[PDB]
């Protein structure tokens, strides 16, 4: 059913279609799918009175655009490109519809378009709207990105409601595929004083974390991003299970990520642990090099390794060369130490 323009312009009929070609078929070409990209290339250096035109035509069509797979990415470049005033209409088409927006699976791209565009206070009446639904956003499949948006996007004061959400769920929530991300956004863009509690509610529950598909990856950020006493704290819970952690699926990212991220200490005790340690008629370091996981870990001491410390370790590493031959991945320590021996 579709218009003898848009059929023309599928069928490569305008090599210099322009936005003033399409009036009356604007919000048809919006949902097209090669008609949007033509819509949203064209907007990107489109003059002000051309933008308008095409806004025109739009806005009656505002929300069935913002929910839709092609139409979503038009009203996009209007936050990108669009005026203040057609901005300020936008946000007006969005209010009191921010929440079934965010969970609304092209409806979430346009709160996290419109959050990077509009000011401090458009921003702040957006968010406003979650109050009471926090939890629920955060788990959800396209409202996650919306919260983790407001994290990066909108001013500490105005965020304090979904930090207060959090309490008492900051396990849960880092052990969920889409919850932890919403965590990692927090830890790295919101004040100190908000990130205080969920550190604190985080290392109420490391050893768990450690080991949890999703939760690792919390750990993981404290180790690469956090404060030293934070540090310290995960570490504490590494160190005496290097050798049972570094052969654990997920915890032997954290045990990987404590050997290159932790302090010059904490990271010589943790190598110290696995070089005394024998595994039962084997060496520790022998248990590690052939494990699929611990490998990778062992791979990170060499490289992390003080001179003095690394020294010991290639000389414990060096009489299972033929055992590293074996497996896939004994490529890497091999080369270290052949490059270590000259």
């Amino acid at each position: 059913g579709r218009s003898r323009l848009l059929e023309d312009f599928r069928n490569n009929r305008f090599p210099n279609l322009q936005l003033r070609d399409l009036i009356g078929h604007i919000v048809e070409f919006s949902q097209d799918q090669h008609g949007s990209r033509f819509i949203q290339q064209k907007l990107e250096r489109a003059t002000p009175a051309e933008r308008q035109i095409v806004f025109n035509e739009i806005l009656q069509a505002a929300y069935q655009l913002m929910t839709d797979v092609f139409g979503n990415y038009v009203i996009q470049k209007f936050f990108e490109f669009g005026s203040l005033d057609q901005k300020l209409a936008l946000a007006t088409r969005i209010r009191g519809h921010v929440l079934p927006l965010a969970l609304q699976m092209y409806g979430c791209r346009v709160i996290q378009k419109a959050l990077e565009s509009i000011s401090s206070d458009q921003q702040s009446e957006m968010v406003k709207e979650l109050d009471g639904h926090v939890l629920k956003c955060v788990k959800d499949q396209n409202g996650n990105h919306v919260v983790q948006k407001c994290i990066e996007c909108v001013q500490p004061q105005s965020l304090q409601f979904i930090i207060d959400a959090f309490k008492g769920q900051v396990f849960v929530l880092s052990t969920h595929p889409y919850g932890c991300r919403v965590i990692q956004r927090i830890l790295e863009h919101c004040t100190a004083e908000q990130t205080l509690p969920i550190l604190e509610e985080l290392h109420q529950h490391t050893e768990q974390l450690v080991q949890d598909q999703y939760g690792n990856y919390v750990i993981q950020h404290v180790l690469e991003h956090g404060r030293p006493e934070d540090k310290s704290k995960i570490v504490s819970e590494i160190r005496g299970k290097v050798l049972a952690l570094s052969q654990h699926k997920f915890a032997s990212n954290v045990v990987e990520k404590c050997v290159t991220h932790a302090s010059r200490a904490e990271r010589a005790l943790l190598i110290d642990e696995v070089c005394c340690q024998n595994d039962g008629p084997h060496s520790a370091l022998y248990t590690m090099m052939k494990d699929q996981y611990a490998n990778y870990v062992v791979q990170k001491m060499i490289d992390m390794a003080e001179p003095a410390q690394r020294k010991i370790i290639m000389h414990k590493i060096r009489p299972h060369i033929t055992t590293l031959r074996k497996y896939t991945y004994g490529k890497h320590i091999l080369a270290k130490l052949e490059k270590y021996y000259l």
